[PDB]
């Protein structure tokens, strides 16, 4: 039934001036990927004219959905005052308030253009502060393409060190991996390079593992292993965030000397955030001669990104948070019930309004557990539905019962679907 | 004369909830900056309602000035239908074809959200395409916060290696340093490093050691040991690329194999690009199986820097370029002779749109070039003018001669108080 001629088009165009025509790793699909056109509230309409409810909203930094009004409102009426300046203005003050609002922990701010430049400057700050070489972070677990912390970060269970072709021995060995949720196979890594460690580098709930909160005791192990050995305990939140009102580790009963935000704190505008304890923060701090740690970048806290985040955050209430978390367990249980009508042996994970489906057993007519899940991800979308490929999902603002409800039909045959044609 | 309270004011708040009240390094002044509220045209508001000509254009972002009608435009329709997707859409396809027709040598390209992830990206391509480690860079010239260019980024001409406090011997062992225009000097470190060379990474002008440009000389001797050794040569013109219609090899008769672009390709908004001969950006293909060098960023290609691309490349015209080059070599005459009427040795240097007033001897009552070159910078701001602190300046299409001749008035006044304070 699917139509996607106008998409073949743009790819047969792209591929002539990008390279397999891809601006953009995550976004690909073989042969190409469905193009989209515009987006209105949970809804995106493809370049075939083909309207569907967007359940993954920009890899999760549409916590408002698409083209929310008082954020089009917002952002329009900041680009008609000027995009970016060689000076700051007073929205970057006002959004670094309204940040600092939400965590303790977020006593000073300074904003990047990405989540990527956010992690690597908040890598920078913990080795200019420790003056120390190495950094610890989780085995599997994904924080962008700074070379430092491209490493191990492919979903792997494995401590094994795997990097990028290319990534040098020179910032490989510095980068140390430990095993997610494991206290004592944890502290077995980051007793051994205490000396020498920098930072350790987690991600509260890591999207590539499977969508599975840090524990209380794994948390505590580590608070009490920076605490001991002066390492930066560094909190990579620019995916998981969202889980809580004032961010994942809060939510999980743990504290970070730095947090590194992004995607639903400016809600669909370019963003990162690198926010801390001052002592930590210090680093940056040009006002009292040299900076430790010069951080410059021409869109820093551009006033059209800075109004994207003060909106946000303002429709992020905790009304608006609890209301998404209900539909997120609303969705998490439906999904369940019909992965056992199925016979799947298959689990849902997620906090909150995030939702991971993790493929176990490939069915008849499936290779791998990751191939029949690229066949769901394909089967809704012809249903009506985008998800993510490897099975994460996130609800918006603008959904409400009737987008679940939809969903959990679309789910259900698009499951019917997937597994009658590996049986073909 | 010059009433700065309510900059002041958005200080004592910044201190609060940034360190040092400061986001950005490059835009501090102490004991604080001015704080703007709105640009129109070529002229700038600040938050003391203060109108001035801005003659910095956010380091050269902003070709087309400030909220240009166009720009505004092409932006707000875009933010419309939607600020990011997890789906490509056609205005990345449009935006990649309209850059690719800029330079022979722009066979594919890639977005980024800033020129610093454009540069990392780039250098993970060269040593993913080479699997070497080294990186060969100028000594002085600044590249953005990638610690494997955040090496003698500072304008020192030294070739010892000076780095950021906590950098790791790992990452700075692997970037070696060449003299900017001496091509024996420079072949000398090359020819030592020529089995482990990734890629030699250059900037054709380079602000930070005086906007000159690369001679013929120097950039042959660079392309026949690239072709020798099979080093990547990376051309950076995050800023120099507005010199030439082509950018500024092109301009200096040279191709690189990648070229690094930003600020001017979208004129505000968040963007960076690499674009190159289709080999060294295959590492990128994702197409024929798991690309060499995966690359995925949130705001990679979003439409909404896609449209202030293509705005950007449609203003910037064969005409428009002309005339801000007719306006850059009346700035640069009117500075050189103003200068030469104070009785200052200080030097005029640019091609194009750019300049640089480039401080010498200091006179009576400043302890160095640079404190004179910041008090011309404030008298500048008192007399209705914004530059750099450094002495970069640059046109925009909104100016005309009336505006440069007005900034000719306010540079030899401002150049009086100067010197008059300076006696004092
Ligand atoms: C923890 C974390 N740190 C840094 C970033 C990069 O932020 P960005 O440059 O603003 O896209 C991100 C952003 N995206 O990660 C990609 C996302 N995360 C994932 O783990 C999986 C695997 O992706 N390669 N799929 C996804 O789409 C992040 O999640
Ligand atoms: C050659 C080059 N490569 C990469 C970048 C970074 O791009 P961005 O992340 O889009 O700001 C830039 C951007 N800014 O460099 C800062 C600019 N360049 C300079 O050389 C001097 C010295 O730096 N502080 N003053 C400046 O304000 C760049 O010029």
């Amino acid at each position: 039934a699917m139509i996607t001629e106008k998409s073949a088009a743009l790819y047969a165009r792209a591929v002539e001036v990008m390279p397999g025509g891809n601006s953009r790793t995550a976004v690909y699909s073989s042969p190409y990927p469905v193009y989209v056109r515009s987006g209105s509230g949970a809804r995106v309409t493809d370049v075939d004219g083909v309207e569907r409810i967007d359940f993954l909203n920009n890899s999760t930094t549409l916590i408002h959905g698409h083209a929310h009004p008082e954020m089009v409102e917002a952002i329009a009426a900041a680009v008609g005052h000027g995009t970016s300046f060689g000076m700051p203005t007073p929205v970057e003050v006002e959004y670094a308030e309204a940040l600092s609002a939400r965590n303790e922990t977020f006593e000073h701010v300074r904003f990047t253009s990405s989540g990527t430049e956010a992690v690597m400057m908040a890598v920078q700050a913990a080795r200019a502060y420790t003056e120390r070489p190495k950094i610890a972070k989780i085995a599997g677990a994904y924080h962008g393409a700074y070379d430092a912390v491209a490493v191990n970060n492919d979903g792997s269970g494995n401590l094994i060190s795997h990097a990028v072709t290319g990534n040098p021995e020179g910032v490989v060995a510095n980068t140390v991996v430990i095993p997610f949720n494991d206290p004592e196979g944890s502290l077995e890594v980051l007793r051994r390079h205490a000396d020498d460690l920098a930072c350790v580098l987690i991600d509260p709930v890591p999207w590539r593992i499977g969508l599975l909160p840090a524990s209380k005791e794994w948390l505590d192990a580590l608070r009490e292993f920076c605490d001991a050995s002066g390492a930066v305990l560094i909190s990579d939140e620019v995916g998981s965030y969202r889980v809580g009102y004032h961010g994942a580790m809060q939510l999980l009963g743990a504290e970070a000397d730095i947090t590194v935000m992004g995607k639903v704190i400016a809600a669909g505008m370019p963003i990162g955030a690198v926010a801390g304890r001052r002592r930590f923060m210090s680093v940056f701090d040009p006002s009292k001669g040299k900076p430790a740690l010069p951080h410059s970048g021409s869109y820093n806290a551009n006033p059209v990104s800075m109004s994207s985040g003060i909106a946000s955050l303002r429709l992020l209430t905790p009304q608006a948070h609890e209301r998404i978390g209900q539909l997120g367990e609303q969705a998490r249980g439906s999904m369940r019930t019909a992965l056992g009508e199925a016979g799947l042996d298959w689990e849902v994970n997620g906090l909150g309004s995030l939702f991971r489906v993790v493929a176990n057993s490939a069915p008849a007519g499936y290779d791998s557990a990751a191939a029949a899940m690229k066949a769901l991800y394909w089967k809704l979308l012809e249903n009506g539905i985008h998800i993510g490929d490897s099975g994460l999902g996130c609800i918006s603002t603008p959904m409400g019962e009737e987008e679940i409800a939809e969903y959990a039909v679309a789910f259900a045959k698009s499951l019917g679907q997937v597994l009658a044609e590996g049986r073909a």
